[PDB]
């Protein structure tokens, strides 16, 4: 089997990128954030505290013929921009794009943070990370991933993300019409949980491209391109209005530039960002200033290949047994 669905963005600035995903029977349709940094299914729900519930759409798990309550099974969840939220959890049938799962289980929200309440165009989270990082206790339950390879044509997704535009998630199998050239994949390591890969150095606009090693992930759930201090500094010293701003917490730059490309390395080839992805927007509407798309990862602690960088790309997730990360210009 495989499986194809249209990913698009939240707003005009690609904070990130939505998905419909439908749950229970009949179908219910919840438009989840596909997030390759964390390895949770879970959604809004009518168990949520209602102050909690501004204008999402809601998992009735009392409304599917087929959900089952996973007795004893709770969940608890706090991520990188400091949000979080925990429940508790069923098992139901979930179809994406096509591909049906039955029995994955789904993390029904009791309470959800703040940041959750206020964002509108989000009805939860899908995790595609590896399942060691699932929340759910006192066994961890596989994300749809996982349970989806034993049918799928091949253990793969796609990520194939749009500049302001829609793009695509696929499943089992790779579209051969959606990039140029050919992909090269390099190995992952899994003993953080990540899908963690070290890209083989960068270079800025044209000059020279520079071996260094860099350990990140990467991860559609990030929205910007987190690189190390010496790496960022090298980038913005070649925009001549760019500086660090501690008020709004990152390089700015006027949003009259045209900024340089990018290039990160992957093995032996090259993938270039282009320098109108790296601005990401004015920092308010009407600023003259805007707020850069790569920024230092000196406080998260790990490098974070985000949107920024994968829009840039068509990236295969390879999920065989030990599984590697593919790149492809486009
Ligand atoms: C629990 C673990 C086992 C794994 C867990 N992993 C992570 O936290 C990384 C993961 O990819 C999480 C997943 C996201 C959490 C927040 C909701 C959206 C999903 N990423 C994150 O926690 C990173 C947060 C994103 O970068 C936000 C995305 C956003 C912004 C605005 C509006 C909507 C969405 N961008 C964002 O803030 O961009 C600005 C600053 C330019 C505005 C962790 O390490 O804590």
């Amino acid at each position: 089997s495989t499986g194809s669905a249209t990913t698009t963005p939240i707003d005009s600035l690609d904070d990130a990128y939505i998905t419909p995903v439908q749950i229970g029977t009949p179908a219910q349709t919840l438009n989840l954030d596909f997030d390759t940094g964390s390895s949770d299914l879970w959604v809004f729900s009518s168990e949520t505290t209602a102050s909690e519930v501004d204008g999402q759409t809601i998992y009735t798990p009392s409304k599917s013929t087929t959900a089952k309550l996973l007795s004893g099974a709770t969940w608890s969840i706090s991520y990188g921009d400091g949000s979080s939220s925990s429940g508790d959890v069923y098992t139901d049938t979930v179809s994406v794009g096509g591909l049906t799962v039955t029995g994955q289980a789904v993390e029904s929200a009791k309470k959800v943070s703040s940041s959750f309440t206020e964002d509108s165009t989000i009805d939860g989270l899908l995790g595609l990370a590896f399942s060691t990082l699932n929340t759910v206790s006192p066994t961890q339950q596989k994300t749809f991933f996982d349970n989806a390879k034993a049918s799928l044509d091949s253990p793969v997704f796609t990520a194939d993300l749009g500049y302001h535009a829609p793009g695509t998630y696929n499943f089992g199998f790779i579209d051969t019409t959606a990039y140029t050239g050919s992909i090269t994949y390099t190995a992952v390591s899994t003993k953080q949980g990540f899908w963690e890969w070290t890209s083989t150095g960068y270079a800025v606009g044209s000059g020279t491209f520079k071996s260094t090693s860099i350990d990140g992930i990467a991860d559609t759930g990030t929205t910007l391109l987190y690189l190390p201090a010496t790496v960022v500094s090298a980038y913005w010293a070649q925009v001549s209005g760019a500086k660090s701003s501690s008020s709004v917490g990152g390089y700015v730059f006027p949003c009259s530039a045209t900024l340089p490309s990018f290039t990160f390395g992957v093995g032996s080839a090259r993938i270039v960002i282009p320098g109108d992805y790296i601005d990401f927007g004015p920092i308010s509407t009407g600023s003259s200033s805007c707020f850069g798309g790569i920024q230092s990862s000196a406080g998260i602690g790990i490098n974070i290949f985000g949107d920024v960088a994968l829009k840039a790309a068509f990236v295969v997730f390879n999920g065989a047994t030990t599984p590697t990360l593919g790149f492809a210009s486009k």
